């Protein structure tokens, strides 16, 4: 087995329908990696389409400080293995749960740092004519200075010929639900604003109802902290009902509010 020959498992860090992810040490280089091992996808399934989107994204994207580094992928007896960089801080979703437990959240300066770093990753992905389509706290990984990195490329698609799989309804822009895929980079921007709102300590985002529609009308959810007006206006314009009004990732990373 290449997996057992080249690596030693150190800690299970993920489990679910996607299979299992372990923190491993590679024997040859002594470095730590995150390795996902999953069953061969069933033909015609969403799992198969996600695996195809991920292989394409891994071949197209280069190394970027704010995208989880991809190293290798191989098959072992009807199981697929993917070796990525290990981010020692876990996901932003788990960092948010830990903050909730200690009655805390990311303060304003930390939220602007998160928004800018994830924005730099999105600038790179979008510059490669791709969209992520699944930005959310569980797909942002942390390396600890703190570095935020986008992970889980399974929903990555091409702007020129988009194939949009089911997204997380809590982070889904209205125009994507309407099957309008002409401004997909702006669906990533909308999801990023809601990811930052989660990091700010908001209540669990709704999946439907009056509250889901209220957010899609351009109204930010409540957060248990006061943010500056320059920052709140940036979050509010990122969820505008008109995607053309939301900032591009290029505009977002040049914003003096985040840079300062
Ligand atoms: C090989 O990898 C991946 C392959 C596909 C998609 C995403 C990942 N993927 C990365 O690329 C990644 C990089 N770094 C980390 N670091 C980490 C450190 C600690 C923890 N903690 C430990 C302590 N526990 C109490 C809680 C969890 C969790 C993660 N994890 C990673 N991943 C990962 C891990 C779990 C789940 C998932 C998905 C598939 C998204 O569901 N992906």
């Amino acid at each position: 087995s290449r997996y057992t020959t080249e690596f030693h498992e150190l800690e299970k860090i993920g489990s679910g329908e996607f299979g299992s992810v372990f923190k491993c040490v590679k024997r040859l280089d002594g470095c730590i990696y995150a390795i996902k091992r999953s069953k061969k996808p069933l033909a015609g399934s969403v799992d198969e389409q996600n695996a195809l989107r991920e292989v394409y994204a891994h071949a197209v994207l280069g190394q970027h400080s704010h995208v989880v580094r991809y190293f290798s992928a191989w098959a072992e007896d009807d199981h697929m293995l993917i070796q990525n960089e290990y981010c020692n801080g876990g996901s932003l979703a788990d960092a948010i749960s830990e903050n909730y437990r200690i009655m805390s959240y990311f303060k304003e300066a930390e939220l602007k740092d998160l928004l800018l770093q994830v924005g730099r990753g999105l600038r790179y992905i979008h510059s490669m004519s791709l969209v992520h389509m699944d930005i959310k706290p569980s797909n942002i990984f942390i390396s600890r200075k703190v570095m935020f990195k986008i992970g889980d490329l399974g929903h990555v698609t091409r702007i020129s010929s988009p194939q949009v799989e089911e997204g997380d309804s809590r982070f889904l822009a209205n125009e994507v639900l309407q099957e309008n895929y002409t401004h997909l980079p702006k669906a990533d921007i909308f999801a990023l604003a809601l990811t930052v709102v989660c990091a700010a300590g908001a209540e669990p985002l709704p999946r439907n109802g009056d509250q889901w529609h209220e957010i899609r009308q351009g109204r930010l959810p409540r957060i248990p902290q006061v943010l500056s007006q320059e920052f709140t206006e940036l979050l509010k314009v990122m969820i505008h009902p008109d995607p053309e009004r939301r900032p591009s990732a290029m505009a977002l990373v040049k914003h003096s509010v985040l840079l300062s």
